[PDB]
């Protein structure tokens, strides 16, 4: 629906996923115009914090990355996706297609447990987003 290219999505998110695949837990997509695609901003080690390095305050980004629950066991992976729109940018219209966007990125970005939308990085807090995860663990 959003007429943005997706492409660069899917192999990225395969990536977090993948329990295998050590070298990416984390990813950062930032959007292009003329022509409307997703790139990837930031990927690799990492969780929260790593991503919240790679927000920026003027821009509309996603991010997806792993994490752990559990009290302790059972440990499980759970995956978390952040949907971003800075106080700084600029184009109003940039802003306005977020959520056609979004439900596009959530097509692909199909695998999560918790959904995020943060305009200011007091929005992502570890311990919120912790306790966040284990609510929805056992609901
Ligand atoms: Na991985």
């Amino acid at each position: 629906m959003s007429g943005f290219d997706l492409s660069e999505v899917a192999g990225p998110v395969a990536e977090v996923i993948d329990d295998k695949n050590e070298e990416v837990e984390f990813v950062v997509f930032g959007v292009q115009t003329q022509p409307n695609k997703l790139v990837v901003d930031a990927k690799g080690k990492g969780g929260l914090e790593e991503v919240k390095a790679a927000l920026k305050e003027d821009a509309l980004q996603f991010a997806y990355y792993r994490t752990i629950s559990g009290d302790e066991e059972s440990k499980r992976v759970k995956f978390v996706f952040i949907s971003w729109a800075g106080e700084g940018i600029k184009k109003p219209k940039l802003r306005a297609v977020m959520s056609i966007l979004k439900g596009d990125v959530k097509n692909v970005i199909n695998n999560f447990h918790i959904e995020l939308h943060a305009t200011s990085l007091d929005d992502l807090v570890e311990d919120e987003i912790a306790a966040k995860i284990k609510l929805e663990h056992h609901a």
